[PDB]
């Protein structure tokens, strides 16, 4: 459990910086 947020939230900010980047 602990384990998957930990991938979510990361995944988060990576996307973002990656829709936001282009």
């Amino acid at each position: 459990f602990f384990h998957h947020i930990f991938r979510a939230i990361v995944h988060v900010a990576k996307t973002i910086h990656r829709l936001v980047t282009g």
